[PDB]
């Protein structure tokens, strides 16, 4: 069996409710307390169980608030999430990789032992978006040991991702003109090793700050992706694969991915 999966049976209504089974509990990590990063907020499933967990970093001028919706529907479905601010709303795409990291060292070491009893530290991901998005990108590069990443209309001068390894789910926006699908998240799936689970989804009449909105089929997806890879949960691989090919302008990957 997997010892890894929580919750029932997915289907496309548990997907695109508003919350998962998990009623979430918060816990700060205060600008005092974080090192290495600006803060944020550990959203915790309140069940006494083991969990992955994932970090979310905003984009530029963005905070915490910019992807709060996401982070806490994320923790609903079985995860600890963290939304972060940056240490200076303008940091780099390769300061927040480090931000991330920062912020997953920060959720198995820091945190209360709420937080910290609720995390298995073998099983972590990341997302962002725009910017936070690229430094995902940049801290799947550099750490083969996560089990996903997320970039979310991601942003990054850098346009080689071929050294990750980590299954990563782009989700790019048709519409975007600050990241523009054609020079950021679609070179950057492209680059992606075609050897690893990997998959793009270009949001349908979409704009930069989809990820911003809640947004059912980004929460379907970055749920499914993260149940999938964090949880190693095989009962997902069908809302993944051949995947949602009306509001999805297009979806490719790697699918079916090895087990």
């Amino acid at each position: 069996a997997n010892p890894y999966e929580r919750g029932p049976n997915p289907t496309d209504a548990l997907l695109e409710a508003r919350s998962g089974p998990f009623s979430v509990s918060e816990e700060r990590a205060s600008r005092f307390g974080a090192d290495g990063f600006g803060g944020g907020t550990i959203y915790y499933p309140r069940e006494n169980n083991t969990y992955g967990a994932v970090a979310i970093s905003p984009g530029y001028t963005g905070t915490q608030a910019s992807v709060a919706w996401l982070g806490e529907r994320i923790a609903s479905h079985g995860f600890v999430v963290i939304t972060i601010d940056t240490n200076t709303t303008l940091d780099q795409p390769d300061s927040r990789a480090r931000q991330l990291n920062a912020a997953l060292d920060y959720m198995i070491n820091d945190a209360s032992s709420a937080v910290r009893s609720r995390i298995d530290s073998s099983r972590l991901a990341v997302m962002g978006h725009s910017m936070g998005g690229g430094g995902t990108l940049r801290l799947a590069s550099q750490r083969p040991d996560l089990k996903a990443a997320i970039p979310l209309t991601p942003w990054h001068l850098n346009k080689n991702w071929s050294s990750v390894r980590v299954p990563t789910l782009i989700i790019g926006a048709d519409l975007d003109t600050i990241a523009p699908v054609l020079t950021h998240a679609r070179p950057f799936y492209n680059s992606l090793p075609t050897s690893i689970s990997k998959a793009y989804l270009e949001l349908d009449g979409a704009t930069h700050f989809a990820p911003n909105i809640p947004n059912k089929i980004i929460g379907k997806y970055s749920v499914a992706w993260l149940k999938r890879f964090v949880d190693n949960d095989t009962r997902y691989t069908q809302f993944l694969c051949p995947g949602p090919r009306g509001e999805v302008e297009e979806y490719r990957s790697t699918c079916p991915f090895l087990e």
